[PDB]
């Protein structure tokens, strides 16, 4: 792993491990998600930002401010096989006072073809109060020198799937997985439930018949609230659709408080 | 990763990843366990055996026979930090008709000091009937050429922790974590619940104040039965003492035993 020649992006190669593959002998979407997070963290380290998943500046730490993901969007064309080398490039861009965006391009190291792409929107919030806030000028200036100043988008299209509005699933859901609880492996270095865990929980309510005959092509997830260590979650899915599409909702098992919402698109294997 | 000069052992280096560390900025025991499994799998690949976690020979596949873990024992002296390079060496040894043993030595790449060690006992069984069998002469001859013929033990000391008898926890347990269920990430490439998941489940019933003030030094686990995708498990722990605990995993319904084990923790 290293920053690229112009220092405005970061690249790193990964060799798919035996325990990282699923029922098809290819990397799972959760293996891909961890690798996206790993390369994002290595990028923050390289330019001096925090490495705790909050990618903070010295000014942000003084003010108890952190970066939090509001939306994650991943599109995989080909899942790498066990032992394959995948190259991932990542970069950040400011979206003015709104927040920041981190993009990723996944490539097969051998052919150089783009096997996937991802985008994420991040908002600033006070860690203690949980209150969101627009990005200050001082913080913006600390980061802008590490970003390309001309737009560089992983999803440049006009009506791309990464910007689609996501509705709230209405009861009754077609399918459900109830009483899901995080274990210590589901928490990060700061005892917070990892965003990759939520991807796994969304996918738990997809029937096994879909998982067996299809491959996940797109997953978009809108994050609303954090799930604590002692929280219990219910994962809800309703079919909305050649391809299959689903609408997802994660909510607390008790009061039904919303944690996440999302959509998936699957293609016949 | 590569087989060593004499071809009777396999070595590989790993750089600790950001998502592999815990609340102490060091690798978790589950990160270590996955790396042990990864290097065991790379060893099987290198000499032509199956890479599905069963390490089968051509004769075993013809007879629907597989290798299954009966006991796992891990001892960690120092957990590697994020970004550190850990070298792991692994080898197998036949234990006659009983079964086979896989050993591991973990080292800090920079200093060369032994930061940890592990041992595992494996038994042969028909994958369909689940009936255990003593190892046939034909199968023994297929893999003896890949093993050191003189004993090479990660735990050579007589009366060592890796051989201790494990009793069954008696009700009431001091602590418990009930209704644990595996998700798809908890299954391997063949839709079976990964052995590393059981290590996580044993540790769920340890109080958080132990986890916060101590480091896990030793974990021994005796495997009795597999947990299916739709099974629900209860993890039970009682203090026996450093701090020591006795563990039991059992089905949430009938109380059928899945696993039993012991842990030893050192104050931070
Ligand atoms: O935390 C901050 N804020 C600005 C400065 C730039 C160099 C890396 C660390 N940085
Ligand atoms: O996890 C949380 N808690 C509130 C905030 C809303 C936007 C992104 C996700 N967030
Ligand atoms: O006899 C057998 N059965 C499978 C394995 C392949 C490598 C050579 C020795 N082998
Ligand atoms: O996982 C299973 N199923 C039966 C067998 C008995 C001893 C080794 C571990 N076991």
């Amino acid at each position: 792993g290293s920053l690229t020649e112009d220092g405005l992006s970061y690249k790193e190669k990964f060799v798919v491990r035996s325990y990282e593959v699923g029922s098809n002998k290819t990397a799972t979407v959760e293996t891909i998600a961890n690798l996206l997070q790993e390369v994002g963290c290595n990028h923050a380290q390289s330019v001096g930002f925090s490495t705790d998943g909050f990618a903070t500046t010295t000014t942000m730490r003084k003010l108890h401010l952190i970066w939090v993901t509001a939306r994650m969007h991943i599109e995989i064309y080909k899942y790498p096989a066990w032992g394959d080398v995948v190259e991932i490039e990542t970069w950040c861009q400011s979206e003015g006072r709104i927040g920041t965006r981190r993009d990723w391009i996944l490539k097969d190291s051998v052919t150089g073809e783009v096997t996937g792409r991802a985008t994420s929107k991040w908002v600033m919030m006070n860690q203690d109060t949980r209150r969101l806030q627009k990005v200050s000028d001082d913080v913006r200036d600390e980061y802008l020198v590490f970003c390309p100043q001309e737009p560089r988008l992983a999803f440049p299209e006009e009506n791309n799937r990464s910007l689609k509005k996501i509705p709230k699933l209405e009861d009754p859901a077609q399918y459900s997985m109830i009483g899901l609880k995080p274990r210590r492996a589901d928490l990060d270095m700061n005892q917070h439930v990892n965003n990759v865990t939520y991807i796994g929980w969304v996918l738990e309510s997809i029937p096994q018949e879909i998982v067996d005959t299809h491959e996940l092509q797109v997953i978009t997830l809108d994050y609303r609230r954090e799930c604590q260590q002692d929280d219990v979650v219910d994962s809800l899915t309703t079919t909305t659709s050649n391809d299959s599409q689903f609408l997802h909702l994660l909510r607390l098992s008790g009061d039904g408080q919303e944690i996440n919402r999302g959509t998936t698109l699957w293609r016949k294997k």
